[PDB]
């Protein structure tokens, strides 16, 4: 990429960030009750417990009965010495895809460890408090959790003789219906298909106010450093069992690992006006370019978080890019097509390494170390303000400062290339092509002439 | 649909789902009380009140206006001679369009039992109780409503001298306050035309902290089965009065259903990646197909949820392809294009009645009961493997079974032809637009002479 | 631009509103603090206070050094016959932006304002309520505010001696975590740069459990008729002190003013279907036009509110049309495409001041003053109805009345040029790619002849 000729037709280079991808993660399991524990409130709470029960088991039991069903068609034991793994009868499957047999083998490893977990099941039930730790071997431990067993042990426990037991039996039907509302909402997708599906963290987290920091320390992660503090939101992870008898959820989750590609620099650019032909207009680059080892390619930053420093996204998003934009951003500026514009909000001038990119015919440039005007060139449209011309410049309304150098070439000398313009693309472009259509099929009646 | 060749393009025949949607506008109305009734709080509450009915009264006011002169556009009388009502206003809409006509219609019809609801304000100001069924006639009733009666019934209620009465009318403050807020965030666009604007039952549920099956309990709608439990989402309706008095909001909500247009059958692909020209590419084709007695239609799911079995959505969205796109579907695979990718998230085979379509030029492909490897012949691009191969297949890292039978022919054996790739980014298409500039007056030079 | 051949077409001059943008914000200085004083809670508080404390200052303290750090690249003073202009250090910027540019100057008009705020530090840190004022001088004030000062003076305060002190160190525990997940979700992008990027207010207020006008007020600005009520949604405001000793922010918000545009209004518009060469068409044009002195333009409502008499945005939108569509709106209706549409709802018939423009051939139409349907004419297929030929008509299923007159000349007796169908595929131009190409041998065929 030149960045001088790309500056000529008014692109400013921008930062330069690093690149990194999530990848390799490690898997922690955790359980989640349904079920409130209730040990106070045993004088007055009725049946109204078994409402909540036979609304959460129209839920629990089919999810059940797919995951049961699904872990089922997967076997293991392959003919012969050599090969040996776990075998997908596909047969039983119907239609399936890479992912879902990833995950069926997935759920075939960890169906070991769902067992040891359902070992200790009147371990899940007995608990009394929102979050904590029983030993799940002689070196594992759990971590069950609910958000809403603090809110019975914190706010409805006091008013156990103040007010009256419908009242209290109400307030917990509000709140029980209110939660149920809420496992409702996060397990809308994964009623379909509970194996293929993973679970966002903050999905969990609105189950307990929305507090993804809870379930982050809870759960290990402790975030440090600026970088990993942004993270967090990237958390993926899969239910493993789901057992009816505690209604509860067993779930197994992956720790990201940030690992960083080699040679892949993130460059930003910035995209100013320059008054041509009567006219506002903007060169037409993307913003953000990935180079690595003399390639250029395109990604999308729409699910992935930007730091001051690197560009950190949950997996890689690689777009190919066209030749002609290739040569737009090596050489030809006359490959590089132009938008108008006439709006208020467009930038004139910018700055990069205290050197000044500005168009002066409709930004007012000055020197307060002379008190002259800067004139627009006619070999050039931007115009660069540096040390060489003054040192304190009034551009626009402000008093600025100027340093460094250009370098290696100066584009104030450089020829124009600016290529051909390009209009508005909205379904407007389609009745150009419309039009492009008429004038074809005039061309069509002149092949037969 | 031919199958086979859609799998020489690239497609897999994913699963089949249905098109049950809408159904019967059978409806309901309710009563929406705004101001919350304290009885406890005589001793301590100031005139805190004041400032909240200020406010709403901002509010209230101009639905009532607007209502009464949308019913002052219409009358029904008996003119003609055949006709005996229902006439509208003339030229008293200005401008107007179908809806608007079809609200004041309801309005029209409504009105009657309007004035039977507001036949017993004074039995809607006196509860006292979160949500009660107040008996519109013999066998008829409705819903009045408020949900933070709860919380100056459970929690303001019982500091009633525990904590200073200055606090408390604080406290009271910031929830009538924070209420307001909702209130204003919920009614957003109804503030301009109150006639012709539906209500989403997800955003009524946001002023009672999100409980929505609390208002379809209430209601009456009890969804029993898988399909319709996901549904609600779609009950909306419209205000039908604003009763300033009681400060006040009687409103005509619909009971949906969901009945099945018959022979609609969504159809769901798979697009996989194939190696030509040293390339990674995919067929362009949509995912979704909808067929009814051998004709093809587009859907977009952008609002419709998607079931394990059907597809729900608020109303029929049929759209078209191009001709192309039915030769494509039907006979041309000369007449599918193609993309270009290189990123890594591009899976290369798949599974479909014990049959795998594979791309094993990229993935590793072996039986392991005979330990030999599977090669890409010349004349395919996509690899079926069945049974008649072998049983136990090594694909990518895995052991699975296959199994069935092929399926009147095979996509292997089958001859193959492709087209030209193309994208956005229009520019290439102003490079042919420049093209047509030069070439119209290219045919004019030199045709006689 | 002419309504009667744009009606022959199909569309149909909706409202004429106004267009107003925000301009000329002046510039309030609130102070929000962060650490919760608890002053009826040192019998049992523990040390849960100091795990907060290390969770927020890696969020504070370089939030504040990066302030700091864009405070030392601005100097004021006199270049030489220049009196001032507060001179940016342009070498210490990188690469920098107008906007960023914008910043500084105003926080460097801001720094002796944040000195005479941050001189009542300790009268910061002593307040106990949740919302207060605190003289900043003889005639200003100061904004101080916790929306979580109250729950700690209303909730956890009369549990000091019912409960155990652990079970509210852990409630507080919890509480604290998320409350720091609300800070960390609403300073994200934040972060990267604390000066340049704005603080929308509706974030603010997710701090503070979504109570928007409780900031509005404590703010001073009220709202007073139906257009700024619906206002409310894009105050601006930047960070401009970032204290960590009280661990406070010093916030500048930007108040607003609608003003208007002069000579623009903004046009809607109804399109109807129209039924042509025996299939429905939709004619292309777009839904909004802003017209002034003679002048069409577009614009979008991607984030401007939309009132029941005008336009309000927070910056101005104003796009280029294509003179294309210039001749479409004044003269040409062969100009104005079209595509295809077979959905069952799509609006047939629409009033508009008592003139019903009507499609009749898919639309029951009738006159029940002679109980005669009314037929189709072959010069137009939009229907013109007025009182001239029956004042109660039949449309549909529905019986309005009219009244007005045509409107110049009738849209009915004339004969209108057609523009041609479009899709919203590139198979087109791919089609070109070769046809061009093709008809290319064919231009040198012509020569050759
Ligand atoms: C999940 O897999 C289990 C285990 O069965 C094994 O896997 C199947 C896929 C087949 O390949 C089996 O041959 C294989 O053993 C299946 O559970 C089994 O279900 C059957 C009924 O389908 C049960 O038989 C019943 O048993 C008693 C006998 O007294 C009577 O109630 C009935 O007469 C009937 O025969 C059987 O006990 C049960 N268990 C075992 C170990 O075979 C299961 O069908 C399968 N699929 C699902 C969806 O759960
Ligand atoms: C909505 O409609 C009501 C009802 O009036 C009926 O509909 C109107 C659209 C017109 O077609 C009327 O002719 C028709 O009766 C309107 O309320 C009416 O408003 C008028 C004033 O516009 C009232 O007259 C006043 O009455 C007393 C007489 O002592 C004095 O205060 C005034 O001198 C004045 O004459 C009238 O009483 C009232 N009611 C009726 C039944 O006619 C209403 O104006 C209309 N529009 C709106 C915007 O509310
Ligand atoms: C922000 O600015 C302050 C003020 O310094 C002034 O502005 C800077 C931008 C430069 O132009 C300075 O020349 C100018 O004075 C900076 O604080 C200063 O930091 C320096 C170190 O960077 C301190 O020097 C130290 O001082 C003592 C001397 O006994 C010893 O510890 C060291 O040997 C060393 O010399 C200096 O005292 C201090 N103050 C002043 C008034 O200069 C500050 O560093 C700067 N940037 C940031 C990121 O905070
Ligand atoms: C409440 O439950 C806790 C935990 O089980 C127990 O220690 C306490 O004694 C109970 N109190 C009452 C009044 O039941
Ligand atoms: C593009 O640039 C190359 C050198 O980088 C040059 O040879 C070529 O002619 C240019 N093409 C244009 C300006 O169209
Ligand atoms: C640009 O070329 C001019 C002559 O056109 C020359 O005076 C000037 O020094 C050049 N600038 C450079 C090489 O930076
Ligand atoms: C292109 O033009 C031809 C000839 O006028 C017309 O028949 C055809 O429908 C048009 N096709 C498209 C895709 O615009
Ligand atoms: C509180 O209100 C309820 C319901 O109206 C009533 O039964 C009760 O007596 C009231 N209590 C007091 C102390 O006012
Ligand atoms: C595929 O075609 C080949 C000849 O090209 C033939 O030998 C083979 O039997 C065919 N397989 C089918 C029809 O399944
Ligand atoms: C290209 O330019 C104009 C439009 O700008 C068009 O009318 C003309 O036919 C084209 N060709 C030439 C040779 O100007
Ligand atoms: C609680 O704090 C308030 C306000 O500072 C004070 O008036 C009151 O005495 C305190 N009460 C106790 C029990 O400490
Ligand atoms: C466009 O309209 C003008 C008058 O406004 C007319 O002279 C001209 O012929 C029209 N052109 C068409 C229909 O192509
Ligand atoms: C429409 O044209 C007819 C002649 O075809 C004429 O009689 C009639 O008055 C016209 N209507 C107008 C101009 O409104
Ligand atoms: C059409 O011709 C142009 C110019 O030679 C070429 O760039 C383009 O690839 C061709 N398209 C096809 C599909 O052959
Ligand atoms: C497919 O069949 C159609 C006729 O139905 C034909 O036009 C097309 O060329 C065929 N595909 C080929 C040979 O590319």
């Amino acid at each position: 990429v030149d960045f001088e000729r790309l500056a000529s037709i008014g692109g400013i280079k921008g930062h330069s960030k690093l690149y990194k991808i999530k990848g390799h993660p490690t898997t922690k399991d955790i359980v989640i009750k349904l079920v409130p524990n209730l040990n106070n409130l045993t004088v007055c709470s009725e049946m109204s417990i078994d409402g909540y029960l036979n609304l959460i088991n129209a839920v629990i039991i089919p999810i059940s009965q797919s995951l049961e069903l699904m872990r089922n068609n997967v076997k293991d034991g392959t003919p012969n010495e050599n090969i040996f793994g776990a075998i997908v009868a596909g047969a039983a499957l119907g239609i399936a895809t890479a992912a879902q047999v990833t995950s069926v083998v997935a759920l075939h490893k960890s169906n070991q460890n769902a067992a040891k977990i359902n070992s200790l099941r009147d371990s899940i039930t007995k608990t009394n408090q929102a979050v904590e730790q029983l030993s799940l071997g002689v070196q594992e431990t759990v971590s069950v959790l609910m958000g809403l067993q603090d809110q019975i042990n914190t706010n409805l426990v006091p008013k156990i003789n103040i007010l009256s037991c419908k009242q209290l039996s109400n307030t917990l039907n509000i709140m029980l219906l209110q939660y149920y509302s809420q496992i409702l909402t996060v397990f809308g997708p994964n009623l379909r298909d509970p194996a293929t599906v993973p679970v966002s963290i903050q999905a969990l987290s609105q189950l307990f106010e929305g507090n993804l920091e809870l379930l982050t320390s809870s759960l290990g992660i402790s975030s440090t450093d600026f970088n990993d503090l942004l993270t967090g939101k990237l958390i993926t992870g899969s239910i493993i069992w789901a057992d009816t008898q505690g209604h509860y959820l067993i779930l197994r989750v992956n720790i990201p690992d940030l690992i960083e590609v080699p040679g892949a620099v993130i460059q930003e650019f910035i995209k100013i006006g320059y008054n041509f032909g009567g006219s506002l207009w903007m060169p037409t680059i993307p913003n953000k370019i990935i180079i690595r080892g003399y390639h250029l390619s395109l990604i999308d930053s729409t699910n992935c978080i930007i730091t001051d420093n690197s560009y950190v996204c949950d997996r890689d998003y690689s777009l190919p890019m066209n030749p002609i934009l290739r040569e737009c951003f090596e050489g030809n500026t006359s490959s590089c097509g132009r938008e108008m514009v006439l709006n208020s909000y467009i930038p004139l001038y910018a700055l990069s390494e205290g050197v000044i990119y500005a168009n002066c015919l409709a930004t007012s440039c000055k020197c307060a170390t002379t008190n002259k005007p800067i004139v627009q060139s006619t070999s050039t449209v931007i115009t660069m303000i540096d040390n060489s011309k003054c040192p304190v410049v009034e551009v626009g309304k402000q008093m600025i400062s100027v340093g460094s150098y250009l370098g290696q070439v100066s584009p104030n000398n450089l020829t124009i290339e600016i290529g051909p313009p390009v209009y508005t693309e909205p379904v407007d472009i389609t009745n150009q092509l419309g039009n492009i259509n008429e004038t074809l099929s005039k061309t069509l009646d002149l092949i037969k002439q």
